[PDB]
Formats: structure tokens, C-alpha cells, sequence
């Protein structure tokens, strides 16, 4: 149970270089988060526009104040929707208690991406 009219709106845009199957992962984390909102009530919109209350982004909201007017994330700030990462959104979800990894029929520990931190791990 979430807030009476959540509007969510997730943020398409990236600010980091990703290979096509790391960007694949990241549209089924987005997804996961999807159905982990639309569960709690959430409206999870398709445009962006001033009814939209949280905003969920792959893209650094520390340096979101060095972003043009007319983006998205500045126009969210300015009009006091929350913005959450990812990580922050999920850690959100779990907060209230929603198990993402019963959402899924696919492993939820198959949307990590360890390999580059496992090489090193191994290196060391």
C-alpha cells in the first residue's frame, strides 16, 4: 500500500556508456521495478510531464544542477517530485516490505552484474 496517487515516471535517458547486454539488464531491472511500483498502486507513466511525482533515473542525480532547463530531471527538481535511483528505489520497495525476487519467474540475482568486480576479486 503506497501513497493514494503516486505517478511514476522512469527516465529513458543515460549518462553512462554500456554495452548492449549491460543495457539489456538495466530495462529488466527497470522492468522488475515496475511491477515491485505497480503493486504498491503506483500509476507508472509513459511521458514525462508536471502530474509526474517521482522520477526513477540511471543518471546522476548528484550533478543533475549541471543539466539544461529543458531536462526532465531538472524539471523535476525544480518542481519537487523525489528522484531515485535505481538502488534507491529499490531499497524503497523492500522498505515496504515488497519481495522483489517473488515478482520475477527469473532468478532476481541474474540482474547483478559481477563480472568485472569477480575479475577482480579473483585478481586479488
Amino acid at each position: 500500500h503506497m501513497k493514494r496517487d503516486s505517478r511514476i515516471y522512469f527516465d529513458i535517458t543515460d549518462d553512462v556508456e554500456m554495452n548492449t547486454y549491460n543495457k539489456s539488464k538495466m530495462d529488466k531491472r527497470r522492468d522488475l521495478l515496475k511491477r515491485g511500483f505497480l503493486t504498491l498502486g503506483a500509476q507508472i507513466t509513459q511521458f514525462f510531464d508536471t502530474t509526474v511525482t517521482i522520477v526513477i533515473t540511471r543518471r546522476s542525480v548528484e550533478n543533475i544542477y549541471l543539466l539544461k532547463d529543458t531536462d526532465i530531471l531538472s524539471r523535476a527538481k525544480k518542481n519537487y517530485m523525489k528522484v531515485w535511483s535505481y538502488e534507491k528505489a529499490a531499497r524503497f520497495l523492500k522498505n515496504l516490505d515488497v519481495d522483489l525476487d517473488h515478482l520475477s519467474k527469473t532468478k532476481s540475482a541474474s540482474l547483478a552484474a559481477p563480472t568485472l568486480s569477480n575479475l577482480l576479486h579473483n585478481e586479488k
